[PDB]
């Protein structure tokens, strides 16, 4: 009983976060992944603010109101070239990344590897917290309030 969070440098407080390697999060357990971080889903002024910092992924992830890729460099791969906070408009399907928000993250870029879940509650569950440069941290519990996400 496993779940791999991949998870980026923060950016004035935003990262993403890529669950067991696929888009696999839906809107309600994005709220309750960054939860488990004393973290909230970003308001479109905070991205925004992290894109302007640094912050770029190749992935849709949501924020508070929408699904969103944040773009630097255009890439005809990512977000079909755009750059900016790219808005998701048209899909078919509901799992995603999540990006999430920690007001207590450094205000700027925060290329420092997680080591922690602080606030996941009791439960089963092997959570591995995976960074970019492979450094792991483990700890058993959950963070899913909804039944129809376990
Ligand atoms: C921004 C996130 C990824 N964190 C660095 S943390 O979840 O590990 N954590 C550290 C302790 N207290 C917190 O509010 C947050």
């Amino acid at each position: 009983n496993q779940i791999d969070l991949n998870v980026t440098c923060r950016y004035a407080g935003v990262f993403h976060v890529e669950k067991n390697g696929r888009y696999s999060i839906s809107r309600t357990e994005a709220a309750d992944l960054c939860q488990a971080f004393n973290s909230t889903l970003p308001t479109m002024d905070q991205m925004k603010l992290a894109l302007s910092k640094g912050f770029e992924t190749c992935r849709y992830g949501f924020i508070e109101g929408n699904v969103v890729i944040p773009r630097i460099h255009p890439n005809a791969i990512c977000a079909a070239n755009h750059t900016g906070v790219y808005i998701l408009v048209t899909s078919n399907t509901s799992h995603y990344d999540t990006y999430c928000f920690n007001a207590s993250a450094p205000p700027e870029e925060d290329c420092t590897s997680v080591t922690d879940l602080p606030n996941s509650f009791d439960g089963p569950v092997t959570i591995t917290i995976v960074n970019r440069d492979g450094t792991r941290y483990s700890k058993k519990g959950e963070y899913r309030t909804h039944q129809e996400d376990i």
